């Protein structure tokens, strides 16, 4: 289980209906992917070697992304896919783009990261609602079986990840837009001295600053919600989700800048 709220016992099961799948791609920072523009500095036409919370060139990626129809497993809410959030992780997330008429629709699984997901601990949850990214910190009341909706093409669920009827106590709550018709979204999630950063990119590039929040207290475990659709299957749109995971660790890079800022090139 995520958090000990029973909010359902609509079609619970204990199938075992998939592993975390691992990439044939791994981790190129070559030319930047997997790094991050330092905070809200620039650094012009230079090479620089900084210490920061790097993804391991070489290292594949787990794909974390449950799709369910009507069923959720009581499996999903275990490890693997329940896993230790250690320094932080490096997420390359797929844009799952569904049709309704002629109208793009974008969806994505949402990430969870705390510790014990009690609403006496802080989850910061980070959602997509179709080009809007709802990024939160706010003392959830976690559901024991956790899981999103396509609100486009609809679901044989309702949406059920926390059960606050009052609004819970925030430490953190923005919105940050990202480009709805990308293939793919960049994520770096970590934590140093007690603060959590959150980095992320919409095109293939090194993440850009979201925000940062001190916690004190260690985040232990992240988890991938499943999300349930009527759509994302292959007797329907042949579509998938894919939220691909690989570790970070503190690690020195070589950052090369051009005289935009923009960096073009990394070593690990
Ligand atoms: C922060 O997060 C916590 C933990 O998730 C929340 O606390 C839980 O809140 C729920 C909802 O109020 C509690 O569930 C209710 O428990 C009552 C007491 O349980 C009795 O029976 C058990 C049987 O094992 C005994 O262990 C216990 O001692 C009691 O004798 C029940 O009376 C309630 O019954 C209602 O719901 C059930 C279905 O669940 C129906 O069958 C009943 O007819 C009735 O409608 C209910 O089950 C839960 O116990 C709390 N957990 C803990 C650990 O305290 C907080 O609410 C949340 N805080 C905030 C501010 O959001
Ligand atoms: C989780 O909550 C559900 C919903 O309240 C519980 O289901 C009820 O259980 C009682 C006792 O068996 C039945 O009389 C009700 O008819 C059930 N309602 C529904 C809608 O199914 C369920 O037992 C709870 N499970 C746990 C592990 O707490
Ligand atoms: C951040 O984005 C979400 C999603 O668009 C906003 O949530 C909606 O807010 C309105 C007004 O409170 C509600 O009527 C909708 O039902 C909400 N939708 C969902 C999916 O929850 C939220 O208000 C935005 N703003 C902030 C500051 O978080
Ligand atoms: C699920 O099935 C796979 C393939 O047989 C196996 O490797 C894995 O250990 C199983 N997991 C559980 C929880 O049974
Ligand atoms: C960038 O740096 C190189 C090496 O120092 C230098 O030759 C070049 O003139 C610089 N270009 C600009 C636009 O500053
Ligand atoms: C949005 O993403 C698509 C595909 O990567 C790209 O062609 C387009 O130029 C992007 N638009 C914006 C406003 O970023
Ligand atoms: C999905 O792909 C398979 C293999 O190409 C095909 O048999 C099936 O008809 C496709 N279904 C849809 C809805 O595209």
């Amino acid at each position: 289980v995520i958090g000990d709220f029973n909010c359902t016992n609509f079609a619970i099961n204990d199938l075992n209906t998939t592993v975390p799948r691992i990439s044939e791609y791994v981790v190129d920072v070559s030319y930047g992917l997997g790094t991050y523009y330092i905070l809200d500095r620039v650094y012009l036409n230079t090479t620089i070697l900084f210490t920061g919370y790097f993804p391991k060139s070489g290292a594949n990626f787990r794909d974390l992304s449950l799709k369910g129809t009507t069923y959720l497993s009581t499996l999903w809410y275990q490890k693997p896919f329940l896993s230790d959030f250690n320094n932080g992780i490096f997420s390359r997330v797929k844009n799952t783009k569904l049709y309704v008429n002629k109208t793009l629709y974008s969806e994505f699984s949402t990430i969870v990261i705390g510790s014990v997901f009690i609403n006496n601990s802080y989850t910061i949850v980070v959602q997509p609602h179709n080009g809007v990214l709802e990024i939160t910190a706010c003392q959830y009341t976690m559901c024991e079986y956790p899981h999103t909706i396509c609100k486009s093409k609809g679901s044989s669920r309702n949406e059920s990840w926390h059960f606050d009827k009052s609004e819970p106590l925030c430490l953190f709550k923005k919105n940050f837009t990202y480009n709805v018709s990308t293939d793919w979204l960049y994520f770096h999630f970590y934590q140093e001295r007690g603060t959590f950063y959150a980095y992320y990119a919409d095109s293939g590039m090194p993440t850009t600053f979201l925000f940062s929040l001190y916690l004190g207290t260690l985040l232990s475990h992240y988890y991938v919600l499943p999300l349930t659709c009527n759509a994302i299957s292959s007797n329907t749109d042949n579509e998938t989700l894919q939220y691909w995971v690989t570790p970070l660790s503190k690690r020195q890079y070589l950052l090369k800048f051009d005289n935009r800022g923009v960096i073009t090139n990394a070593v690990d």
